[PDB]
DNA sequence: GGTAGACCTGGA
DNA sequence: CCAGGTCTAC
């Protein structure tokens, strides 16, 4: 009982709750949907993972979000739950965002009704950078497996629940270390093992370390996007993922073949400027402008919602 | 200078 | 053998 992953109904004295309606958030729609890859539904409706350098389990009812942290056991403190608030960017009201997109997009109107609770996670820049560098020519199941082994290999050991040992995401110096590539290739990352290693070294040995990456949150989206592309293994898509998911740039719209199919089938979209009939540097850039023009400042979040509905 | 092909490797 | 992302040879 005092062992393994906890459940709201088996260790109540250790569960604090954050007032949150299921319309404002649906863990089952945001946690395993390709944003973060370190969340596991260890037990039904219960999600465990590393947040703010600690292991947590989250489960929700209808008006509450129940949280328990694994650091002397005791329910989460005020400051701790506040961290969870920040991670789920709760001050950002979805009821308001859905109303807006819906009123300017009749297609979002219908489709979005059945998929409330989809928001964007405010992740850490490094985790995003390397997680998303691994996303190349890949899928969520495979990315998750890769990222899981990468953290098992180079991440600080946090704690152990049942037969699961949690690790923090690797630091920059860890990934920049000698022979990390050879080691990551043994973990099946393929050519992605090269980009991880190079970007780790590039940031530390050319860009001015961690702080460089951080400062991008205070930079403009167009400025932050251009910065990230410098890094080896980081293209336009990954740059937009990092901008949208870790650099507080909600108007960033990562364009990929998926978004393309949603554009042609749901909006009869066609490229205007670019002469390429299909995806290309020009056309994808154009597609991104289309949705930012369509949904506005949060075109990135709108996309998330549409991607889920398309699942 | 916009556009094929390789990069890893698991499915085709 | 080649994606579906990035990087590079014409
Ligand atoms: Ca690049
Ligand atoms: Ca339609």
């Amino acid at each position: 009982s005092e062992f393994g992953h906890r459940t709201l109904a088996s260790t109540p004295a250790l569960w604090a709750s954050i007032p949150c309606p299921r319309s404002e958030l649906r863990l089952d729609l945001v946690l395993p949907s390709g944003q973060s890859f370190r969340w596991r539904e260890q037990s039904p409706a219960h999600w465990s993972g590393v947040l703010a350098d600690q292991v947590w389990t989250l489960t929700q009812t209808e008006e509450q979000l129940h949280c328990t942290v694994y650091r002397q056991a005791s329910r989460p403190t005020p400051d701790e739950l506040e961290a969870v608030r920040k991670y789920f960017q709760l001050d950002v009201t979805l009821a308001q965002l859905y109303h807006h997109w819906g009123s300017v997009d009749s297609h979002f109107q219908e489709v979005a009704q059945k998929f409330q609770g989809v928001r964007l996670l405010r992740q850490d820049p490094i985790e995003c950078l390397f997680s998303f560098i691994c996303s190349s020519c890949n899928n969520i199941a495979r990315i998750t497996g890769m990222v899981e082994r990468l953290c098992q290999a180079f991440g600080p050991r946090l704690i152990q629940l049942d037969d699961v040992t949690y690790h923090g995401f690797p630091s920059l110096q860890a990934l920049a270390g000698p022979e990390v590539e050879a080691h990551l290739r043994k973990l099946g990352l393929g050519y992605r093992a090269r980009y991880v290693s190079a970007s780790a070294r590039a940031i530390l040995e050319e860009q001015g370390g961690l702080a460089w990456l951080q400062q991008l949150r205070e930079s403009s989206y167009e400025e932050a996007h251009k910065a990230l592309c410098i890094l080896p293994g980081v293209g336009t898509k990954v740059a937009d993922c990092i901008c949208l998911m870790a650099l507080d740039k909600p108007q960033a719209v990562p364009v990929d073949v998926h978004m393309w199919h949603i554009a042609q089938r749901d909006y009869s979209w066609h490229p205007t400027t670019s002469q390429a009939k299909g995806p290309s540097p020009q056309t994808n850039k154009e597609l991104g402008n289309f949705f930012r023009s369509l949904w506005g400042p949060y075109a990135g979040w709108a996309q998330a919602v549409l991607f889920s509905a398309d699942l």
